[PDB]
């Protein structure tokens, strides 16, 4: 007899596990691990992809959880949705980071896209990304999307008046090539990059364990920008489960200009984003308010 | 001995683990020292000091508050009931034994008496001794604090409350389950004023779906009117806590005011206006589970 | 640009760990894992095959760990060499349990040996031991090995003065098994058993010695070091129909011995037989 | 509130994580409390309750003793030179703070003047409080405890000690540290009368085999007999534990006197005649590594 006719449904027990630190290194994430589908390196950076019993498929870089199967939904339509419906018509789009692919995904869905650009600096987390997660890298496949594999810092400062859409899908600046993405240098580039009417979103971490880079990114974001308003968004695997991400343009401002009915009439699925959430995220808590400087 | 000992320094050998429902997932906090392990005919209490959120107390190993972030949660359970109701004077919260609730309810000037019913005497004298940031307002003249099962206490009383509270462990936890039966809703309900209040947490609808589903349809059997809120809890499973305001004809956004929020006279580290009509928005698959969608 | 084309040798983090638990799951043993290169599951039971970076290949079965390419020399040696070297002439060797094939190993550097039968329960540990666990199945092709998959009680007592050498690797444990064992050995026949650490697994421990000695005349308990199992003091039960481990024991049969031995020698053949007080005590032997 | 308190059940949320030399592999234990938690100017000192191996003590995370196995390394470090030495009347133990070399090294009658040793007097404070099955023989009248570095304190003496023990000592420092010298043996060997005997604990010939290869070769250069023996330690990394004897002469097995062992008056739960022969047979790859294949 070979291997494969005497395997059986492989069933958890209490030995696997994966452990997740969170800035500091004083509290963490554990989840059991049912089996590793994948584990690689790269010049950049290692990749594992796992299944656990409660949140499917799993991918982290360096031992920092990227996606889970069963709530990447969560963030992905938070950042990409946001600015996507507050553009008058989105055409052209950039995405620097999300390998896995999710951000392209849910960008994908508005129908005024010709254009959808990843950029993603690591070959190996597309690969990955292609061959394990087909939950989030199902968007390769659209005729629209291109990706390229760049670091976005450099990459963006090729372009002068070209985006519609620019979003910062990145790891944390610690973690990875990530870090690069997060000065006041590249935010000029970015804003230089996009049209006179062009819209920004980028995800700014949890203002929890995280404060430090979440206040800094705001800063720069909004010496930049005109316009620059946080928006918080549940995550229910991410560090503290208190996400946010910046939205910034040049005029568009995020409430006084969404049209709800567009959501409203949407031709997608939408898991998490919907009119009331999209004004109900713009809200902060006091103390958030006041790492920001309003109240 | 005393002579010799220095400030204690944290090393990576003690470790707390919170197994969340299912013991699939869970959180792991590094242990500076622990302060207090105590076992009464209940439950296990364990209070100790994490170096970044400061001292933890948890139940039967899960996690209770957080030095560092109590507030987002007390907050939010306390102060949507309390802001919505025209002058509550009379409030009682079952469970909370660490009194963070208490103590959120007691910023309220119009509060004239809060009981606090919580099931087991040694958590109120643990809270007392080593919570001092929750357990401040045991000692306001117009708090009682009484030790009973809060699905029989809440039987003594009749059209007697403005607001009910309820801040319970999970309904498989330490007594609760007790706090989630129709029975004790309808009693709840009847303890009310004509023109009452209330509010309980509901659970993450993440790993804790399921008794967030059953709460929902249990409370809004009762009540005519049923909301689902939500708010960040940075250490509660998932980060995604929900919260059932319900009422017997009050509307948590037609009948709220935004001015006695703003011309609020107390510190408040979380609740606001707009986060108060914001944590209404449910997202669509909150919406799906609810069959509001 | 292409997926292998861009991997590179796999480093080692702090986010990936295997921990196995102790009987009573009250202390256990935690393992870096660089990463894993099996897990499959058969009817009978789950396999994991990971890599650790001081330990090297790590073998578990349902969580419990079986064999580390660093260490399982120790545990190999120990249970098989005590009883080849006693018997005088062993050809015929039973060896059940012992999938990943490290007792056949060591029992086919006897040169006497003519059939070895590896009879184990699971053939999906068969084949993961031939395909990822080549320092111990290396055994496997040799043409005086015979693998036979099924239970090694059943299989036994298909038996009558057959075998000269029988060895229970880690229903394997109860009296009418090893009275099942006694009746398949030869008159002048040998035995040994994996027993246990008498630490965490005390109460089984003391079982298997009890029933051993109930049915071989000569049985003797024989301790080893066995750096990665449940507290490091691993138990050995020699069992016989007349010979003794200590008064029978050839020294030169060792010593001139023409295969390489990690653990095992002459000194620590007799050492082994020694047993602490506490032992002593747990099996009434004063 | 102690009113109220019932007794404490374990549960799966504490927990001791020990990592070995490499960090690539350790021991986790669960635990029920924690005893004592303190900081000295030298060391974090932790005792706390396991189910099953009672009260255990760990200096900066790295496990010292438990109360289910602790005689297993303190008979094997004490008795082989006690029993090997002709009349062991004055003895020295460097390390060790817990007592329970002291204490078996007090078993013997012989004895008249044990000094321990010890660097930490909060070692010494909290093993008289927490840690009373090693640390029964502090107050014994023979017995004397000296805090002091052991390197610096075996030098102010010469042809003074009849046995000499070298217990645990700085073992963050592994072999770099102090007690591991050739200066240091070589300080122990003229504090020794002209028979006088020694024996060091010489670490797991596994996770710490060049710490083990040092302190040999260095007690070898100083000593004309050195010998290792190998002992069981449950609890310790590997489980497989190496001590290193030495003399001015005696030999180990051949001026083994089993009548001494089988005589003795006192308890001894692992330590035995045929123990003590078999302790100094080594497996072929501890040969190789000290080069005696
Ligand atoms: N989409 C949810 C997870 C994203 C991340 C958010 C999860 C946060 C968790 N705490 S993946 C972030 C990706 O950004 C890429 N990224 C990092 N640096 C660069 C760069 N300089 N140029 C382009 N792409 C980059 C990484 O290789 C990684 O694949
Ligand atoms: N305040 C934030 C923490 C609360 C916890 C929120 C849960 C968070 C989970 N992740 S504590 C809940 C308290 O409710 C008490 N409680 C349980 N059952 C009863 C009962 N039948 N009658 C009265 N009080 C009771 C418990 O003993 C516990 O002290
Ligand atoms: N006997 C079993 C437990 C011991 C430990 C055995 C555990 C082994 C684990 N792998 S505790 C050893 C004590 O020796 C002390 N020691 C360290 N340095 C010195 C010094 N310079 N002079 C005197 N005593 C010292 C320590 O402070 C420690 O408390």
């Amino acid at each position: 007899r070979t291997l494969k006719e005497l395997e059986r449904e492989l069933q958890p027990r209490q030995h696997l596990w994966y452990f997740e630190y969170y800035t500091g290194n004083n509290v963490g994430l554990f989840m059991k691990m049912n089996r590793v589908i994948y584990s690689g390196q790269s010049d950049i950076q290692r990749i594992d992809i796992f299944e656990n019993p409660d949140l499917g498929v799993v991918f982290a870089l360096d031992g920092i959880t990227m996606t889970t199967e069963k709530d990447e939904f969560m963030y992905h339509e938070m950042l990409a949705h946001v600015p996507m419906f507050l553009h008058p018509n989105p055409k052209k789009v950039l995405i620097i980071g999300g390998g896995d692919g999710g951000t392209l995904r849910e960008v994908l869905k508005h129908d005024s896209v010709e254009k959808a650009i990843l950029c993603e600096v690591d070959g190996l987390v597309i690969e990955a990304a292609r061959k394990y997660l087909k939950q989030t890298s199902c968007g390769f496949d659209d005729p629209r999307a291109e990706i390229v594999i760049a670091n976005g810092a450099e990459y963006v400062r090729k372009f002068k008046n070209e985006f519609d859409v620019i979003i910062i899908d990145s790891t944390d600046p610690t973690a990875g090539q990530g870090g690069h993405l997060f000065t006041e240098e590249f935010y000029q580039a970015c804003y230089d990059a996009l049209k006179e009417d062009g819209v920004f979103s980028a995800e700014t971490e949890d203002p929890f364990y995280d404060i430090g880079w979440f206040k800094l990114a705001y800063r720069r974001i909004s010496k930049v920008f005109p316009i620059t308003r946080v928006y918080l968004g549940f995550m229910t695997t991410y560090p503290s489960g208190m996400w946010s991400y910046t939205f910034a343009s040049k005029g568009i401002d995020p409430i006084k200009d969404f049209d709800p009915e567009k959501v409203r009439k949407f031709n997608k699925e939408l898991k998490y984003y919907n009119e009331e959430v999209h004004v109900a995220s713009f809200a902060l808590p006091n103390f958030v308010k006041k790492e920001l400087g309003l109240m």
